[PDB]
């Protein structure tokens, strides 16, 4: 396949493509039409010219490097080339014999082909071992980890602490080149990182090395956590490397690697799953007890998170899911009405707690097998990846006439049938596909026998006939699992919502099983949306819940109707869209409150947390609720976190932020055990200052990332949303003096009072910050003047604060905290005006009716250079598909229109280049880095893509099979390309507002 895993074969195969562009035009109507030669053989001297820069690398590499690997195959691919040169020249003295030796003419069409069927080999084999001298270096790093693991000596440390000073230089320069070998994002932040990975961690490795140091002395106690947190330690370092070391592996756009992007967002799924299990099963422990309009936290959640463990399978199972969450649920949403008496009787409902429970304990057996058929599935991957590698090593053997080498080449036989036979559970027909290239393959351990007469050289054609059958290995063992995974709900807004759309958008052909739980994100968050609020409000929302879903099930119902599509079917489609448009509110504004109720007071805890470290723990009462301080900091990061996940479910922040705050919630999610913990360390170190104060650095440890993480999770939303809440927030707690007053509670007042400065200090932190990331300089000194006022008048309550609480019985003196109190209400929306922005229907249409007004909506007229040439985009986007099912004689606007698709594209970039100039945030501008880079590489990749399928056609004998691998890479680069125009397009507008 044409790759571009290197801007090498980029900078190289773009010159080859363009004047490869219009060498085969010559052939078609040569022989279609059987036109006049124009001159040829000197641009077939030309372009075989800029081979001969090449075929001078290629002849005089294979005389550098004796690396027979290398040998096996770049040779190989030198004379392929030089195979093409042949069918150059015997071209061109054909060309040369007559100017209508049309037979002769044949020949045309594989200058363009087989320069193209070579030169991306060319270029691979290099690149293959490009990065060959980079992969052992940071793996030695890797293998080096393990130096000062079992030595125990200072000065070997420390030259360890050399082995990786120029350890570094190694590993820090050309890995600095590899992330400018590639100006791309897809796999360049990936790179980087992982390349701030290598950095941070070098002197927490060493840090963690001197903790490893303090372990030198033999009467401490770190014998443990030296050995666990080294552990923590190397695990991050290798996790990043091996990661990077398969990212430079792979050479296009990929599959397995998203798929192995859900395996650890499983792990929060299945930790989620046992996360409120027990308090389930202590809700069974008495139902009896409980109102459930917050006690199905310890329920309802449990539910939601199996659903995106139904969003990790597929098959008739994944119907299973969605056929329990719109059921069992249901089955404990009428026993909850039947607690709105009390009418269904709990000593009576001993078949019903199980019918109520028995959605969720077989589900744990669907989990956990949906992990377990993924699990292995994506192992898989890799388990071939090692075998198919380890026959290179049967390829690379030096046995001319392999009598010894027998046994590698069935054993690995053996491994790739059975792991590929345990691949049986993705599918039953394509199994036998599999047994086909089985009994393929099985011929091909008889094939290698010829050979075996002392017979290396000749070994070629049957050692190319076995990589060919492993090239047909890759492509069913690529569709081992791009079948069974469903395209997965890009975890941001649109991308769950427009994954959401499109199911909608083709009733009768279908994807991979894929848009049936593509749909199902959206409420599978507008369950959790709706979850933790109380009786009415719930309801509020389940009903836009399960009814526009039932608006969404009669789409569902009429590929039964027919097939695909009904009569009636863009009735109840056409009004669908804009029914789940009143969902997606109601959930941002169900998320909105999830945030500024459990942030702006979390620190409260935490001072409950230091002032009870301060009295003593030596007592039974005291300390219990300090650890219930501690068990609600427990709770807070849970409400913290999974809201911030939820706030990365629903808010639309950027991409890096996203990435940013979820970079956050891991630091959340561990430093929270962490200060718990070093709270346990307090409470067990004997009247130890030191420590306590090595606690006051390590609760602000906690607290300064947790307050960057607010201003994080402050910018996760807007704030505009965030204060909406806060602004009632006060509200909610302003009318709470006023029954201190009715009672004598000046302890109730100031917590309050308190928790007005735990509010206001944020809305102190997000008036700083949003400075920082406008670039609209004379509407950010209000901004600076937010937080200025707010400085001022966070003090004078807090003195008043101390003033009521003197006497709560004296008038004047209780009116003046109220004095005090509403200039904070005039403050706090204050902030939020800067946040406020002011300053017979047809059913054979839609896939391309819905196709042109995706990026044609939203109504924008000075973006138009987007919105013209994204009318070329959508239109040329299936008329691709369209011409890849077009007939022989089409291969000229093949390419030739889908030429026009790279320089449409790189107006895509422009654009994306234009907004990036006159964007003025900082934080979205990352966006526009993390869009101006993704089109225009792989936008002249379909250039190149454009010429390959047009000589795949035209033949009339070819194999189909690879031609159609040319059609499939349309469908794959196009569908990588209009996802991501059309997030171009629409992020326009997510910037526009800005300035």
């Amino acid at each position: 396949m044409p790759v571009f895993h290197t801007r090498t074969i980029e900078s190289i195969l773009e010159p080859v493509a363009q004047q490869i562009s219009h060498l085969v035009i010559m052939h078609e109507e040569g022989e279609v039409d059987g036109k006049a030669i124009p001159d040829l053989t000197a641009p077939v001297a030309a372009v075989q010219a800029a081979v001969s820069n090449l075929v001078r690398v290629g002849k005089e590499t294979v005389q550098t490097t004796e690396d027979q690997i290398l040998k096996r195959d770049m040779p190989p691919a030198f004379i392929k080339v030089e195979n093409a040169c042949t069918k150059l020249v015997q071209a061109a003295q054909m060309l040369q014999s007559d100017p209508y030796s049309v037979p002769a003419r044949d020949y045309l069409i594989d200058g363009s082909r087989g320069i193209l069927s070579g030169t991306s080999d060319l270029l691979l084999t290099f690149d293959e071992a490009e990065v060959r001298k980079i992969i052992r270096v940071c793996k030695g790093i890797l293998e080096y980890l393990t130096v000062a693991e079992v030595v125990e000596t200072m000065e070997d440390l420390v030259t360890y602490t050399k082995n990786l000073g120029p350890g570094m230089t190694k590993m820090a320069k050309m890995i600095d080149e590899r992330q400018q070998e590639l100006t791309h994002q897809e796999h360049r932040v990936m790179l980087v990182n992982s390349m701030n990975t290598v950095k941070e961690l070098l002197p927490v490795l060493i840090s963690a090395m001197k903790i490893f140091v303090t372990t030198k002395n033999s009467k401490n106690q770190g014998i443990e956590e030296a050995l666990k947190n080294r552990n923590f330690t190397v695990e991050k370092m290798s996790a990043e490397i091996n990661e990077i070391i398969r990212v430079l592996q792979l050479t296009s756009w990929d599959e397995d690697a998203w798929a192995s992007k859900d395996t650890e967002a499983m792990k929060r799924a299945l930790a989620s799953i046992d996360s409120k299990l027990n308090q389930a099963k202590g809700w069974l422990r008495d139902p009896s007890a409980s109102p459930g309009d917050a006690g199905e936290q310890a329920i309802r959640q449990i539910l939601d998170e199996a659903g995106k463990v139904g969003e990790l399978c597929a098959g008739k199972e994944r119907r299973e899911i969605l056929g329990t969450c719109k059921m069992l649920g249901q089955m404990t949403d009428q026993v909850a009405d039947l607690r709105a008496r009390g009418q269904g009787s709990s000593p009576v409902a001993m078949q019903k707690a199980q019918q109520v429970s028995q959605g969720l304990d077989v589900l744990t057996a669907k989990v956990e097998n949906a992990a377990r058929k993924l699990e292995a599935m994506t192992n898989s991957k890799q388990s071939i990846a090692k075998k198919i590698d380890a026959a290179q090593n049967w390829l690379a053997d030096p046995n001319g006439g392999p009598e010894g080498e027998e046994q590698i080449r069935g054993a690995l036989a053996e491994a790739r049938k059975i792991a590929e036979l345990c691949d049986d559970p993705k599918e039953r027909d394509d199994i036998l596909r599999s047994l086909g290239e089985i009994s393929a393959l099985t011929s091909k351990l008889a094939d290698l026998r010829r050979q075996g007469k002392g017979d290396s050289p000749e070994a070629r054609a049957l050692a190319k006939q076995v990589a060919t059958a492993l090239q047909n290995l890759q492509t069913k063992t690529n569709r081992a699992v791009a079948n069974s995974r469903p395209a997965k709900a890009a975890v941001h807004l649109e991308g769950k919502i427009e994954q959401a759309q499109r199911w909608i958008d083709n009733p009768t052909v279908d994807d991979r099983g894929v848009g049936q739980a593509a749909i199902r994100g959206l409420v599978a968050e507008g369950h959790r949306l709706a979850n933790v609020m109380m009786g009415p409000y719930r309801q509020d929302l389940l009903a836009k819940c399960d009814r526009v879903d039932q608006l969404t099930a009669q789409l569902a119902d009429l590929a039964a109707r027919g097939e695909g599509e009904s009569p009636q079917a863009r009735a109840l489609a056409s009004q669908l869209q804009d029914s789940l448009k009143d969902l997606k509110a109601r959930m941002q504004e169900a998320m909105t409150q999830e945030v500024s109720d459990v942030f702006s007071d979390t620190t409260t805890p935490i001072k409950l947390l230091a002032v009870a470290a301060t009295a003593p723990p030596d007592a039974p009462n005291r300390e219990e609720v300090f650890d219930e301080r501690a068990a609600n900091f427990e709770n807070h990061s849970g409400k913290l976190g999974a809201t911030a996940e939820k706030a990365a479910a629903v808010g639309t922040a950027n991409k890096s932020t996203v990435e940013g705050i979820q970079a956050s919630v891991k630091t959340a999610r561990e430093l929270t055990p962490q200060v718990v913990s070093a709270a346990r360390i307090l409470l067990r170190n004997p009247g130890n200052q030191a420590a306590y104060e090595h606690f006051e650095t390590m609760k602000n440890q906690w607290i300064d990332n947790v307050e960057k993480m607010t201003g994080l999770v402050d910018e996760a939303i807007d704030t505009k949303s965030l204060l909406d809440a806060s602004e009632e927030a006060i509200k909610k707690d302003l009318d709470k003096c006023k029954v201190a007053m009715a009672n004598i509670q000046p302890q109730m007042l100031v917590a309050g009072a308190t928790s007005i400065a735990r509010r206001a200090n944020r809305i102190l932190l997000v008036a700083k910050r949003e400075v920082e990331n406008s670039e609209d300089p004379k509407f950010r000194e209000a901004v600076k003047a937010a937080s200025d006022e707010l400085s001022k008048t966070i003090s004078p309550m807090v003195m008043d604060a101390k003033a009521v609480a003197g006497n709560i019985s004296d008038p004047g003196l209780q009116k003046s905290f109220l004095d005090s109190g509403y200039r904070i209400l005039g403050a706090v929306a204050k902030v939020r005006e800067a946040f406020q922005p002011q300053e017979p229907v047809n059913q054979p249409i839609l896939a391309a009716a819905q196709s042109l007004h995706r990026e044609a909506t939203k109504w924008s007229s000075k973006g138009n250079d987007i919105i013209a040439a994204a009318k070329r985009m959508a239109l040329l986007m299936a008329e691709m598909s369209r011409l890849v099912r077009g007939g022989s004689g089409t291969k000229r606007a093949l390419i030739q229109c889908a030429k026009d698709i790279a320089k449409a594209s790189d107006e895509v970039t422009r654009l994306a280049k234009e907004v990036a100039k006159q964007c003025t945030d900082k934080r979205i501008r990352t966006n526009l880095l993390q869009v101006c880079e993704r089109i225009p590489t792989i936008s002249t990749q379909l250039k190149i893509l454009s010429t390959v399928k047009a000589t795949m056609l035209g033949r009339t004998n070819i194999s189909d099979e690879e031609s159609e691998q040319a059609t499939e890479m349309l469908v794959h680069n196009a569908q990588n390309l209009m996802q991501s125009v059309k997030e171009t397009v629409r992020e326009a507008e997510a910037a526009s507002i800005k300035i």
